[PDB]
């Protein structure tokens, strides 16, 4: 063809890419560099099995799509592009800030008493529902056309409350979820005298947590591309994983005589490749639990005949 090589285009833009991402903090693309390197091992199959035509021809179908709109979406799902998260993800450097929110109940229980003894009389307990939401968002989203769910646990350890929450590790968008949960507000001691009046005043609200944190934890990569793979060279097919896209570009860079890139280190700031299947990310995330163990506080006063408090006793908070 006697002009530039689309190989060398792409090896320098996925140069380029983790470059980027490295030198602004800002997260990679990670559908766009997979894919790269995925088309760049691709080719080194190709270019030594005797079908030269068909090698250009997959050049051309590569470079086409990405002319295309959906760019990199309709090679994604052509070749199987698939990510999955099988593990909970380790949740650390856990910073939160904690306030009171909506109020779930606020009344009281008062409690008369007429009888010329010294009594010890109760409230009783009742049940009031509420709901509580959680939602977060991954700062370094890993830029997929579909969705990459994972979980952690977040353990708000000052403030008595844990729970799993689900993550969305391809979009900076919020991920919530909204459940149903239940407070049983209790009876509560109280000491009485004769003609004296025992008032119960309940105030329970939900509490939210604002926090950071940040993401870590491993993720499966694998390449369904059997049919689009034997489109173009049906014999001699070979499943790939990563580890042949970091071959790949070690042998293209030992081709032109320049220094060999590591792919396993070229995946966007704070990432990392493990092996063959393993890509293991690191990305700051923002939670808020909106609910999650709500406050609640109970005084009691204990008014004479005359209506004056006598004594007054903390019972909750």
């Amino acid at each position: 063809p006697y002009a530039e090589s689309y190989i060398d285009t792409v090896q320098d833009r996925m140069k380029q890419r983790d470059r980027e991402s490295k030198l602004t903090g800002k997260p990679i693309n990670m559908q766009e560099q997979i894919i790269d390197g995925w088309f760049l091992a691709r080719f080194w199959i190709f270019k030594d099995q005797n079908n030269n035509h068909q090698t250009n021809r997959f050049i051309s179908w590569f470079k086409d799509n990405l002319a295309s709109s959906k760019g990199y979406d309709s090679i994604a799902e052509q070749m199987g592009l698939k990510i999955e998260a099988l593990n909970d993800m380790d949740v650390t450097n856990i910073d939160y800030t904690s306030k009171t929110g909506d109020t779930i109940y606020n009344g009281i229980s008062e409690l008369t008493n007429y009888t010329g003894t010294t009594q010890k009389m109760k409230t009783d307990s009742f049940q009031r529902d509420y709901t509580k939401s959680e939602s977060t968002s991954v700062t370094n989203g890993l830029q997929l056309g579909f969705k990459v769910a994972a979980k952690g646990v977040v353990a708000l350890a000052g403030a008595d409350f844990e729970t799993s929450v689900t993550y969305n590790l391809s979009s900076t968008t919020t991920e919530t979820n909204t459940i149903s949960d239940k407070f049983t507000v209790p009876s509560q001691e109280v000491t009485l005298s004769p003609g004296h009046k025992a008032v119960v005043k309940h105030d329970l609200r939900k509490m939210v947590y604002f926090g950071t944190q940040d993401l870590k934890g491993d993720l499966k990569v694998s390449f369904n591309d059997k049919e689009i793979v034997q489109k173009f060279i049906y014999p001699n097919y070979r499943s790939i994983d990563l580890s042949d896209i970091r071959k790949t570009m070690i042998e293209i860079d030992k081709w032109n005589h320049v220094n060999t890139i590591d792919f396993y280190q070229l995946v966007g700031v704070k990432n990392h490749i493990k092996n063959g299947d393993t890509l293991y990310i690191d990305t700051p995330a923002e939670f808020t639990f909106n609910g999650a163990n709500p406050y609640y506080r109970a005084t009691f006063t204990e008014y004479d005949e005359n209506g004056n408090p006598v004594q007054t006793k903390i019972l909750s908070g």
